DNA sequence: ACACTAAGGAAAACTTAGTAA
DNA sequence: TTACTAAGTTTTCCTTAGTGT
């Protein structure tokens, strides 16, 4: 897991890392330091709760693990699309 | 790291388990169990590791990573994009 | 409040060994 | 060959307890 993409994301959803691990799933006495372990690169989270972490964040889990800025801008702007423009994006290259 | 993605991207490569973990860097005693149990759902590899496996597998490694499967197609799609490519998706990704 | 850390106990991965398909 | 597993060690994570910012 990439920690800028979860400290950036995290910062956007404007809320601090202890938060951030209550409302995924963690008891608050493991919160603050289980996320702060992850977003300094102590520790990995496994993918489990990259997905909790992610919907709290409301962003695909798949931005997290994307080192590449521009795809992973990709995936941020797929993320609000519509059925109507992600299927207007599928055809746009084929 | 999502199994199917690993399995998928690993036939299209056309390679057996023990190869991909070889070319990995994984001991070639360790690598068919190893890469087996990854692809299996029994371990999961670290991302250091995943991005060694993508190499490998010439793609990005965030499709090991993608439940959807639209989006999905769409990581691998870009992938296959030559730079001036990714100027004209980029564009048209903004606002 | 919030961010950050060492240290231990707990959990999951890696290596080995070997069996099918 | 290629795919796959149980076991025991190694490695990593999760919890605690608490300092700094």
């Amino acid at each position: 897991m990439l920690i800028r993409r979860l400290k950036d994301a995290r910062l956007r959803a404007g809320i601090s890392q202890e938060k951030l691990g209550v409302l995924a799933g963690i008891d608050e006495a493991s919160a603050s330091a289980r996320m702060n372990q992850y977003e300094k690169g102590k520790h990995a989270p496994d993918f489990e709760m990259a997905n909790r972490l992610a919907k709290v964040l409301k962003i695909p889990v798949s931005y997290l693990y994307t080192p590449e800025d521009d795809l992973a801008q990709i995936i941020l702007t797929w993320n609000e699309l519509n059925e109507q423009e992600r299927k207007r994006i599928n055809f746009y290259i084929r």
